């Protein structure tokens, strides 16, 4: 049930004007979808093809975790998480307030748009708040923008200065970069519709 | 026929009256003794056991050779061949000319004390050229008095700097004291003859 029901109170019936209240959903699906791919599929071999040129047992695991500390498919799975997290406690406090107020003064809309066209402009800025606090990291903990082919790790129990190798480092940096592109372009669409309502306040 | 033989014209009959004539003869013997034992016994393992923490390729050989050029006991050798080289052209230089001179003017000892115990006296200048001239690489060659537990070797390819670990390392230095010692003692006693035939002329 993943995807389709986030879009059954998410893909909300009537709230704005901008011709990006779809496209930023479109996208987030499509962002889902690049994702849904590259882990199970380019990320298996994070750990078992890398290869550390030395024999010395500790080495290989504490070059991998000193080197990958979260993975990138766990990060940009909770990037679509925290990312998702506004969209759906808003599309929540909606069908939930709208269902509540309405059966209740109906045996015994100025809230309607205070409410909730108010946590939906916090929603906006958590969203946008979120979606670079991760493109953040992902770009400050992660050794520039993308992983080079071999890495010399220095990891405790290795001897010295030791090689280790990563797998498809440039498949792994491909997905990095639409994951990162697709994650401005989603930032800038937030931002709009944070501007958009402070414009009209 | 290695050692009884080289005595037969190295033990002479009458040559001087010092008590290191045959004490530095003695040690000759020692020396070879001592490493007729070393030689074929400790360091056979030299390059099998001597283990480089690497997988690659390249690295071990050009660890060992790196850091091992000539062998101690291959030096060691060159130096009871080569200090063993005066000795035996003097005793040939001897057993020679007086067998010559003697034969020849019988059918038809002023050039017996004059030649011989002229070369001799440039031969045991000689030896103690020798003895010092290994002493010093053996000394200068090989990276202070003895050998580590482990070497961390450079050698080309090898990943970095990498790890390395010899046999016996101990055992291997206790005889290159041993021997290093009986050659600084082999240095005196030759010097102690050189020092004699300084002092009457």
């Amino acid at each position: 049930d993943w995807g389709t029901l986030q879009t059954i109170l998410g893909g909300v019936n009537k709230h704005s004007t901008s011709i990006g209240k779809i496209w930023l959903t479109v996208l987030f699906i499509f962002r889902i979808m690049i994702l849904v791919v590259a882990a199970k599929e380019v990320w298996g071999d994070e750990q078992a093809d890398f290869v550390c040129n030395t024999l010395q047992p500790g080495c290989k695991n504490v070059c991998y975790d000193h080197y990958f500390p979260i993975s990138h498919i766990r990060l940009w799975a909770l990037q679509l998480i925290f990312v998702s997290t506004p969209a759906l406690l808003v599309a929540m406090h909606v069908a939930y307030r709208r269902h509540e107020k309405k059966r209740k003064f109906i045996k015994g809309k100025v809230r309607i748009e205070g409410s909730l066209w108010w946590t939906y402009t916090s929603s906006i800025f958590f969203r946008v708040i979120f979606e670079a606090a991760f493109m953040y990291v992902f770009y400050v903990m992660y050794d520039g923008f993308s992983m080079q082919r071999l890495v010399k790790c220095n990891a405790w129990p290795c001897p010295n200065t030791v090689d280790c190798f990563v797998s498809r480092p440039t498949e792994k940096t491909v997905f990095t970069v639409f994951m990162i592109a697709v994650s401005g372009i989603c930032i800038l669409l937030n931002v709009t519709e944070l501007c958009y309502l402070l414009i009209r306040y």
